[PDB]
């Protein structure tokens, strides 16, 4: 059955007291998960009464730990990339349980460099990105990422 005029589109919501705004960093949780995986906002909707998030996933090296071959940084995780399952997922609001720093330190001119003490706040840092497909790491952030310009997915425009 078709559907028209139940959907909109937003550039933020409110939810137990926060404000989360596009490509802001949230912790969700699984049902029966007390552990939290790492995502982005890329979009914000509600249909009907039903509201939804898609997440662009941020992997943590425990996830991916069959994959790794080498030292991993204190905090680091690592943005997803590439094509497939496991780039972005469709969440229900209620799953995101807060928000999450996430500071990129990668040294393309695109990336805004964070203070030293902007990267002791932060909850994780991030300067790899992980082909889902390949599921291979690259220090070379992609033209675009599940079809958002790669330089809104780093660290935000002002400090």
């Amino acid at each position: 059955g078709g559907i028209k005029m139940d959907t909109q589109f937003y550039d933020s919501f409110t939810f137990d007291n926060v404000k989360y705004s596009l490509y802001d960093n949230v912790y969700l949780f699984k049902s029966g998960e007390s552990e939290p995986y790492i995502g982005k906002i890329i979009k914000i909707w509600q249909q009907n009464q039903a509201k939804k998030v898609k997440i662009l996933w941020f992997f943590l090296p425990d996830e991916i730990r069959k994959h790794l071959s080498g030292p991993v940084m204190e905090k680091e995780i690592f943005l997803a990339c590439g094509e497939g399952v496991g780039l972005a997922d469709i969440n229900p609001l209620e799953a995101i349980g807060g928000k999450c720093t996430v500071l990129c330190i990668s040294k393309d001119e695109r990336n805004r460099q964070p203070s030293p003490r902007e990267l002791a706040m932060a909850d994780y840092i991030f300067y790899r990105f992980f082909d889902v497909n390949s599921c291979t790491l690259s220090e070379q952030l992609p033209e675009k990422i599940a079809g958002v310009e790669g330089n809104l997915l780093l660290n935000s425009k002002v400090e």
